[PDB]
């Protein structure tokens, strides 16, 4: 499979939309990641590309070029490869150590904080969108459902992303308005829980009960592995079900587990 100067190889990931394939560029003799999309509405992909074109940061993926012929049904986004892949698979029986989780969480904070400064709400923070680069650091991937905003926060009404990671205030069925920065914080908390426990804090195979637990089940910590109380404190604050009192990113940065 050859698309201009690129040679498509095997699938390496499957995102919110198309697939990602390893691609080899014959010009410069280099591997890239290629998101492959087929027109199935189509507006949102060019919102994604616009957001991508604006982002230049070491903890965010780098869009290299877009291949769009008006005649072929497929559309290609070329990203710089992030070779080690997702930071972890969820669920797992081998979660990260606290020191590992701290290391990666620190990257996650700097990226989210950059995104929020650039006025992007990511809306799909989770371990499989956190890719480990050549140097061992995290890069945030997949802006397929992200939101851009004007002013100091986003004022959202739609429900998107991955169910297990959706903040409770995005799950009223009366179409209410909710702010966007707190949605990313919630997902960071579910993510940090996954790092150290290897599974999600709210699991159910019936979607109705997964929503019910997210909205109404008190956060429970497993006996094993026994984690530090300050890490418990931080997760508890990020998974505060009330977005008004949920911890903000400038406070997360100062948290004693984080600076430890
Ligand atoms: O290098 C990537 C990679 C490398 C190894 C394994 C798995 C992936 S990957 O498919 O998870 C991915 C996804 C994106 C992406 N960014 N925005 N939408 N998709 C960009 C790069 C990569
Ligand atoms: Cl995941």
């Amino acid at each position: 499979v050859q698309l201009n100067q690129y040679t498509l190889k095997d699938e390496i990931g499957k995102g919110s939309y198309g697939v990602v394939k390893l691609a080899y560029n014959e010009n410069d003799n280099t591997y890239y990641a290629m998101k492959v999309l087929s027109k199935k509405p189509i507006e949102q992909v060019y919102q994604e590309i616009a957001i991508l074109k604006k982002l230049d940061h070491p903890n965010v993926v780098k869009l290299v070029e877009v291949l769009d012929d008006p005649n072929e049904d497929h559309l290609y986004m070329v990203f710089e490869l992030v070779n080690q892949g997702p930071v972890m698979e969820v669920p797992t029986l081998k979660p990260l150590s606290e020191d590992q989780a701290r290391f990666y969480f620190q990257d996650l904070i700097k990226g989210i904080e950059y995104l929020h400064y650039q006025k992007i709400i990511h809306r799909d923070i989770k371990p499989s969108n956190l890719l480990v680069g050549e140097d061992g650091h995290i890069k945030i991937a997949d802006f397929g459902v992200s939101n851009e905003f004007k002013g100091s926060d986003a004022l959202l009404s739609n429900t998107v992303g991955t169910p297990a990671f959706m903040a409770p205030e995005s799950l009223s069925e009366t179409r209410k308005i909710f702010s966007g920065k707190a949605l990313d914080v919630w997902a960071m908390g579910v993510t940090l829980y996954c790092f150290v426990f290897g599974q999600c804090p709210f699991m159910d195979e019936r979607i109705m009960c997964l929503h019910s637990k997210i909205k109404s089940q008190a956060l429970e910590f497993p006996d094993q592995p026994d984690i530090a109380e300050d890490l418990k404190d931080l997760i508890t604050r990020m998974l505060d079900k009330n977005p008004e009192s949920r911890i903000v990113v400038p406070e997360i940065k100062l948290h004693p587990w984080v600076t430890r």
